[PDB]
């Protein structure tokens, strides 16, 4: 399937992340 | 499959980031 | 399948990522 | 700027959504 | 700005909402 | 600007939504 | 502007949609 | 500008929609 | 198939990205 | 098949990209 040896991963967030949005305001 | 020796990785948000969106506002 | 010995990767946002969209506006 | 007299709003999820992935592995 | 006179809104979950995710698995 | 008198909306996901992706795999 | 007096919407998925990809796969 | 009485509307994904790629893969 | 030895790879939004959208409306 | 022994990309989005399109508008 998937295979890996040797690996480093970064993720981040410094603003607005949304999953699921009805109706609402999202700035910046 | 998928296969990898050796790797790095970097995934950075900075700004808005939206699954689904139903009749909302996004700025920036 | 797919193979790789050595790699590097970025990505980022800095703006407006959506992925479905219903009747809603979006400003920069 | 944004204006409704009368208005109904559905969202639904049934699948998977994400915002920021690095890496990983989605399934459906 | 903004502004609605009369509304109703439905947001629902039934699979996967994730908002950052790093090297995880989802299925379904 | 905008305007709307009278309306109804539907939002829905079956599948896979991904905002930014880096190195991973999607299935469907 | 943008005007409307009366309207139906509808938006759906059944497979993947991707905002921003760097090196990954995609099936289906 | 944009003006409209009436209407009906449809958007539908069966398959893969991709916004910005660098690099990846795409299969159906 | 697909095979690499080496390799660099960035990907950025700076603006408005979309997947699927249905009445909406973008700007910028 | 496809093969490469060193290389660089990059991908950068400064306006907007859109997948699929119904009934909307867009400016820039």
């Amino acid at each position: 399937g998937y295979e890996v040896h040797h690996q480093k991963l970064v993720g981040s967030n410094k603003g607005a992340i949304i999953g699921l949005m009805v109706g609402g305001v999202v700035i910046a």
